[PDB]
């Protein structure tokens, strides 16, 4: 508890192609790098040679896989891949030093799902069985975990944006954050879904209907880049960012994410770009918290070239990497609660700093609910 050395700095990536942990399968164990994954709940690897790939689970080399003689076709917005279902030994070597039997789907056809570059094999499902395919009795890799073995029932991400991080798997390691834990409940298990009651641009309320911000969801995302906002309150969004960055000026097509913006290196105008508050429904009636980041995460360097990383959503508020790249952020489903405090790690200048603060008196939280 609070201590867990040897999980620390366990996550790997690249800018743009995600947080990847290694974990084994099979016995003997094979080594494949796994994307984190907190927006689905399926733990799916390559299983055949795909050319992007490099490496995938052999499973005529594991004695103690078990064929569930069932397929699974899953579609994305855009992507998708079919696998054949399975069960083997799975264990995370910079993890609990414990091995326990889940469910595997071995990738064995795919389209734009592998990314051509990337030093990750498969995804690991970190969300509830509600949103698993084909269905919710495909009980999902945390819940195997929490089955059969005495780890506790809860993990914590440090995403730190080349890139690196933790996934604190059972705990929370102190060391990874300064101040203090907030918490937000999750108001139903299946994304790690939260309430979102406020949001300020540069202090700048947007004083929305707060129903807006979580239409049709809010969720916390590791599997996402973006911070994602729902059409309506992303117009209103970039309206405010726009005339606070009216100072200098780029591209229409830039704000929609059609063309990438850049200056010349040792001198992005950060300045020039407001923080961003979200404020999140608190654990107590009338309580919320603040959450608060920075340019640092919503400009996305891309190789001085970078991105705009909000963008709107017709799935509603998805807090991605952009967000919890500023946080410490506690999956602690034990208590059906997202903590967040500001991480140790997060990418800041000497002006701004990413914060979470509270207590701060909000009412009618339960109408920000989309029903
Ligand atoms: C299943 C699904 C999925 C499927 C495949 C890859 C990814 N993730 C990613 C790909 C490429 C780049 C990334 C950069 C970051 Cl920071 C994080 N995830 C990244 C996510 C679908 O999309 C949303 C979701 N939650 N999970
Ligand atoms: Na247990
Ligand atoms: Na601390």
């Amino acid at each position: 508890r609070g201590s867990f050395v040897e999980m620390v700095d366990n996550l790997r990536g690249k800018s743009g192609q995600g947080y990847y942990v290694e974990m084994t399968v099979g016995s003997p164990p094979q080594t494949l790098n796994i994307l984190v994954d907190t927006g689905s709940s399926n733990f799916a690897v390559g299983a055949a040679p795909h050319p992007f790939l490099h490496r995938y689970y052999q499973r005529q080399l594991s004695s103690t896989y078990r064929d569930l003689r069932k397929g699974v076709y899953v579609p994305y917005t855009q992507g998708k891949w079919e696998g054949e279902l399975g069960t083997d030994l799975v264990s995370i070597p910079h993890g609990p030093n414990v091995t326990v039997r889940a469910n595997i789907a071995a990738i064995t056809e795919s389209d734009k799902f592998f990314i051509n570059g990337s030093n990750w094999e498969g995804i690991l499902g970190l969300a509830y069985a509600e949103i698993a395919r084909p269905d919710d009795s495909l009980e999902p890799f945390f819940d195997s975990l929490v089955k059969q073995t005495h780890v506790p029932n809860l993990f914590s991400l440090q995403l730190c944006g080349s890139v690196g991080g933790s996934m604190i798997i059972g705990g929370i390691d102190h060391s990874l954050y300064t101040g203090s834990l907030w918490y937000t409940p999750i108001r139903r298990e299946w994304y790690y879904e939260v309430i979102i009651v406020r949001v300020e641009i540069n202090g700048q309320d947007l004083k929305m209907d707060c129903k807006e911000y979580n239409y049709d969801k809010s969720i916390v995302d590791s599997g996402t880049t973006n911070l994602r906002l729902p059409k309506k309150v992303f117009e209103a969004a970039v309206a405010s960012i726009k005339a606070a960055s009216s100072t200098e000026k780029f591209p229409d097509g830039f704000w929609l994410g059609e063309q990438l913006v850049c200056w010349q290196a040792g001198t992005t105008p950060w300045n020039i770009f407001p923080v961003i508050s979200l404020y999140l429904m608190g654990e107590v009636t009338n309580q919320s918290f603040r959450i608060t980041i920075l340019p640092q995460q919503y400009l996305r360097p891309v190789e001085d070239c970078y991105k705009f990383a909000i963008s709107q959503s017709s799935t509603g508020t998805v807090m991605g990497a952009v967000i919890m790249e500023g946080f410490y952020v506690v999956f602690d489903r034990a208590r059906k609660r997202i903590g967040f405090a500001v991480s140790a790690c997060h990418v800041h200048d000497e002006f701004r700093t990413a914060a979470v603060e509270g207590p701060f008196v909000t009412l009618d939280m339960e109408d920000c609910g989309y029903n």
